[PDB]
């Protein structure tokens, strides 16, 4: 599955609805900690719809349990990521991903 660890706390009110756009600050990396992914070294944040089947399963049930303004650890199972096929040239297969992401706003 999916594990959420709070690195830093939102409102623990604010949380995202179907429909709404997530706009957050997110720096993907594979189990060892080499990073394939970053917004905040583009310095633009990364806005998608939830639940529309957009993003991987992690981020569908993950992003979906945090408050505007958390910061979070989501530690995402292969079968919740790309599994068996991964993402070629960037994920390999069977890969646990871990992304530090931040939801920054919804509009
Ligand atoms: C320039 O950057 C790449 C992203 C890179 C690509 C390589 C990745 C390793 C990684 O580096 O992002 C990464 O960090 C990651 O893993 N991300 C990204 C952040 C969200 C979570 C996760 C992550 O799920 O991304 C997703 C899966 C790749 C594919 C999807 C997984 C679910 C599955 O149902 C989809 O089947 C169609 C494939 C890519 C998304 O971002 C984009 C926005 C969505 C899609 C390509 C599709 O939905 C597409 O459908 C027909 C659309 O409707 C869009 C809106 C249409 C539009 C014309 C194309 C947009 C393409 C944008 C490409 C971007 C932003």
């Amino acid at each position: 599955g999916v594990q959420v660890e709070t690195i830093s706390p939102g409102d623990g009110r604010t949380f995202p609805k179907r429909g709404q756009t997530c706009v957050v600050h997110y720096t993907g990396m594979l189990e060892d900690g080499k990073k394939f992914d970053s917004s905040r070294d583009r310095n633009k944040p990364f806005k998608f719809m939830l639940g529309k089947q957009e993003v991987i399963r992690g981020w569908e049930e993950g992003v979906a349990q945090m408050s505007v303004g958390q910061r979070a650890k989501l530690t995402i199972s292969p079968d919740y990521a790309y599994g068996a096929t991964g993402h070629p040239g960037i994920i390999p297969p069977h890969a646990t991903l871990v992304f530090d992401v931040e939801l920054l706003k919804l509009e």
